[PDB]
């Protein structure tokens, strides 16, 4: 009595499914959209891809007659052909045919008449033989190309221009229906990539939730333990772009009252529950699988239970769409365990799941972690409150165990609703953060499947894009390798030019920040840092210089060894431009066009309200263009990181060394040129200069204050005039420096940009400053502050600190007359602290709702003392069995001594909280004083100043605080 997927998609979209049927009955071209890709290794090579049609039917497309091949560099003569054939046949390796061709290498520079090199291509039949042949040939060390080993669908994608993550137009096919699945058979010549923007997607995402039981209270159920039994399963299906559910299903052990919004299926044992789960999965057949915390608690538990009961084969066979399989094969290959997913350079996550063909499994928690690598809290409620979506039901877990063990119907129905909402939260997050379209656009731009775009790093994507642009060059074919060759040296790069900042607060002269617009890509474009234009020997460089070609020279010092190198320039000629400049310039042109398009679309949208019938398509267009520009940004910023990696097959130490050296040289040249003109430098870092205006420009308006009435509005109008004059001078300086760089380097690809004016300013350490913004016109009554480095963001630990720090900064940055007083950033801290110490009543019980649940209740730092105290008080509300209880703490006074939210007045000893929390932030605010510098014999400097500055401030506050 459960509707199939076909019935649902027919009921929801009548006209579209009618059109699809009419097109199907007459062998007409059709649109297809892939999700998951699977391939067969042994035997003949056939590529399987699963996906959706326009209306919602599930489709399987199988590609045959895909040629499998790889290249080698020897000669064209038949003698070497026979020698290679004998070497291959030495250990029973099958081959089909050999071909010969010509193409260009990637390493080294060759003259115009010798640019092409001869290759021999070997064709095979199964991937096993190809992999073994590549391994053996590299074992004797032959320079081979097109050497993809781990995955092969990438080569097929880049060799045919088939964006596996976008729409595919298919015609001239063979069609066979089978129940719910429509089998298509095609050939490589019958597929086209759909260049036009396509209609809306109609895939299916299913969210599942599981609730299990453990006889022993206070412990997390263990899969290895046979006492644990599952009792609650919830399934929901949604569209890829909508929140309203299409259907829901409920499976329970104990009987429950029926509900209007879902259907329930009764069971009798563990076997029945698992078989019902498999049957419902087969009936719906979803494309994407999801559920929060399914990576180490849901999937391994269910697979362990299935293995214990010995029903894994049947459930897996009903799960997937592939041929029949055996249990050992399922355990060995299709079940992944301890998979590593990388977030940042220091964070990684373990994952485990079951990969049934025809459905891609994703974990929402991992995606949220990747989107927010700096999130301090790792809870679902934290993500819900950060994303701004509606919060879930605050139902404690021990309530669910108690209500399950009470064995009543309506309460289990209520917890069923609770877990349904918990499941829906995942799809809420996925739609809110726009994960699928973003990863889809990245895959389209990178020629890679969706599974790799969601589970792997980003360097391989940039390598793949580089190879894709390399193969289809319009002046020839360029052959790029994939396996790394050469010794892996380790060391540190030179450079790191640093200029010391001028400490303190400035309110007499304003400062302005000049920035470099994408320094490293600009340098790559300007100086031709491409591997195909590299010369190593000095004699060759001298010969080419004699010939008449301009060159660029790089030299540095790596691992106590002097490294030299030469590069060939292009002097603004499209023919002689290299590969990296080509790819960067193409990306830049695409980005500029997309920016213009989105600006025009937004200008149109600002005149259109949201109640138009056609607003939905405009919103979809806006979202798509935003995703596209984001993907362009991420590749353009990750390119340099990929290029310098020591594991990349394109690595060259001279390239990275020269890039860094050129950056340092250009920074030094600009700094020296600015000094020569009479201006002053206040800060400098890699690609930014914070500079100042000379005094002689400010004289005239200054005299106005000398003979004025010296009121507040006088000083205000002096401030306005000073800001305007600073802006006027800075624009001209930026123009002049751009002209100087253009005349020096010879190309206009490198330029310096003007963003903002800051006055007054405060610099309190490296990469730490704050001030008042001024975009175009002066304003001083604004409350917004420009903050960099100092991070008053965290509020879970405390929230009074935020108010006190905001008050400190606001008091410190206000403009003052030159004749009242100039407190050197210490009297401000003193005044604010003494004000805070006195008159306690001007705070209230708002930030004092901190909680720390002692769920383990057995091993922790100090919460066990509080637990023992409350247990003794109860034995002498209880809230003792609530391990996951969010109870507020109020230290109404050096050993914990916290109190519950339910309490009498109990005056708060604010000294404990201040000395625990705010002194650290204040020290970080003031730690960079010159008085507290450490002597040279001390190894650690930051902790030195931090510790003794905090100690000084704390002890002096204690002294001034009466006791």
């Amino acid at each position: 009595s459960i509707m199939d997927r076909s019935e649902i998609v027919a009921r929801e979209n009548p006209v579209i499914t009618q059109r699809v049927t009419n097109l199907l009955q007459t062998n007409a071209p059709l649109l297809f959209m892939p999700i998951d890709i699977h391939e067969v290794r042994y035997g003949a090579y056939t590529l399987f891809m699963y996906g959706s049609l326009e209306n919602g039917y599930k489709a399987e497309v199988r590609i045959e007659n895909i040629p499998v091949f790889f290249d080698v560099q020897i000669e064209f003569n038949d003698t070497n052909q026979l020698f290679l054939k004998s070497l291959l046949t030495a250990e029973n390796i099958v081959y089909e045919r050999l071909e010969t061709l010509t193409q260009r290498p990637v390493m080294g520079y060759r003259e115009k008449e010798k640019e092409f090199a001869p290759y021999i291509r070997i064709f095979f039949k199964s991937l096993y033989e190809r992999r073994k042949a590549i391994t053996y040939l590299n074992n004797m060390g032959y320079n081979t190309a097109a050497d993809d080993t781990t995955c092969y669908y990438r080569m097929v994608s880049r060799e045919l221009k088939l964006p596996l993550t976008s729409w595919i137009q298919l015609q001239h096919y063979s069609y066979e229906p089978r129940g719910l699945v429509h089998r298509f058979s095609v050939t490589p010549e019958d597929l086209v990539s759909y260049q036009n923007d396509g209609p809306t997607d109609h895939s299916i995402v299913m969210a599942y939730d599981i609730e299990t039981y453990s006889p022993v209270k206070g412990t997390v159920p263990d899969p290895n333990q046979a006492n644990d039994v599952v009792f609650m399963i919830c399934m929901r299906i949604f569209w890829i772009h909508s929140t309203e559910p299409l259907a829901s299903t409920c499976i329970t052990m104990a009987p429950c009252k029926k509900s209007s919004e879902w259907t329930t299926i009764l069971c009798s044992s563990e076997k029945n529950l698992l078989l019902s789960f498999a049957e419902q999965f087969s009936r719906w057949a979803p494309d994407i699988c999801t559920g929060f915390n399914d990576s180490r608690y849901d999937w391994p538990f269910i697979v362990e239970k299935s293995m214990q009961h010995g029903i894994l084969e049947e459930i897996f066979n009903k799960m997937s769409l592939f041929w029949h399989q055996k249990l050992d094969t399922i355990l060995k290959c299709y079940y992944v365990k301890e998979k590593r997913v990388k977030i940042s350079a220091e964070k990684s996550i373990i994952s485990s799941f079951l990969h049934t063909p025809g459905c891609l499994p994703i974990d929402v928690r991992n995606m949220c972690m990747q989107l927010y690598p700096k999130a301090e809290k790792t809870s679902l409620k934290a993500f819900l409150e950060n994303c701004g979506l509606d919060s879930k039901v605050d139902l404690p877990y021990h309530l669910m165990w108690k209500y399950y063990e009470t064995r009543d119907s309506e309460k289990i129905a209520d917890v069923a609703y609770y877990c349904i909402i918990d499941a829906q939260r995942c799809q809420d997050l996925l739609v809110r953060h726009n994960v699928i379209p973003d990863r889809r656009e990245v895959g389209i731009l990178s020629y890679t499947s969706l599974y790799d775009c969601i589970y792997y790093a980003g360097g391989h994507k940039v390598c793949n894009m580089l190879i894709a642009y390399a193969i289809h060059d319009e002046y020839g074919r360029i052959a790029c390798s994939t396996i790394a060759r050469g010794k892996r040296e380790h060391g540190k790069y030179p450079g790191a030019f640093v200029i010391d900042p001028v400490k303190g607060l400035e309110q007499d002269k304003p400062t302005t920040g000049l920035d470099f617009a994408s320094l490293y890509p600009s340098l790559i474009m300007a100086y031709n840092f491409s591997p195909e234009k590299f010369v190593a020997s000095r004699d060759e460089a001298n010969s080419l210089m004699a010939k008449g070609e301009s060159l660029h020279y790089v030299s540095f010092h790596f691992n106590n060894r002097l490294v030299e190198g030469w590069f060939v320039r292009h002097n603004n000629v499209p023919d002689k431009m290299g590969l990296y400049p080509k790819v960067l310039i193409d990306l830049l042109n695409k980005r500029t066009a997309l920016k213009q398009e989105l600006k025009k679309l937004g200008e149109k949208k600002e005149c259109i309200h949201e109640s138009h019938p056609g607003f939905k398509e405009l919103q979809f267009r806006h979202a798509m263009v935003d995703a596209k520009q984001k993907a362009l940004k991420i590749f353009m910023n990750t390119f340099y990181g990929e290029a310098g990696n020591n594991l990349s097959p394109f690595f060259l130490l001279p390239l990275a060394g020269g890039v860094t050296s050129s950056g340092q040289y250009n920074l030094k040249l600009v700094y020296n040129f600015v000094i020569n003109k009479g201006y002053g430098i206040k800060y400098g870092d890699t690609d930014s200069l914070y500079i100042t205006c000379p005094d002689s420009l400010y004289t005239e308006v200054t005299d106005a204050y000398l003979n004025s009435q010296k009121t507040i509005k006088h000083y205000e109008q002096l401030c306005h005039e000073k800001v305007l004059l600073s802006m006027k001078a800075m624009s001209t300086l930026c123009a002049e420096v751009n002209e100087y760089l253009r005349q020096d380097n010879g190309t206009s690809y490198l330029r310096m940009a003007y963003e903002e004016v800051l006055f007054p300013v405060c610099f309190t350490g490296k990469k730490k400053y704050y001030g008042i913004a001024h975009v175009n016109t002066p304003n001083f009554n604004t409350k917004e502050l420009f903050i960099r480095g100092i991070d008053i963001i965290k509020q879970g630990q405390t929230k009074l600190t935020k108010t006190i720090g905001t008050r400190i900064m606001e008091e410190s940055m206000k403009l003052r007359r030159p004749e009242d007083h100039r407190p050197p950033l210490i009297e401000i801290v003193k005044t604010v602290l003494k004000d805070a110490v006195v008159n306690m009543k001007q705070w209230n019980f708002e930030d004092f709702i901190q909680t720390d649940a002692w769920r383990p209740d057995k091993d922790n730092k100090a919460v066990q003392i509080f637990m023992s105290r409350m247990h003794a008080r109860r034995e002498q509300f209880s809230y003792v069995i609530v391990e996951k209880q969010v109870q507020f703490d109020i230290q109404g006074h050096k050993m914990e001594y916290v109190s519950e939210a339910k309490a009498k007045n109990l005056p708060i000893d604010i000294l404990f909280y201040i000395n625990n929390y705010v002194l650290g932030l204040c020290a970080r605010f003031i730690n960079e004083n010159e008085e507290f510098q450490p002597p040279d014999n001390v190894s650690n400097k930051d902790e030195y100043a931090q510790r003794r500055a905090k100690s000084y401030l704390q002890k002096f506050v204690q002294s001034i605080h009466p006791k």
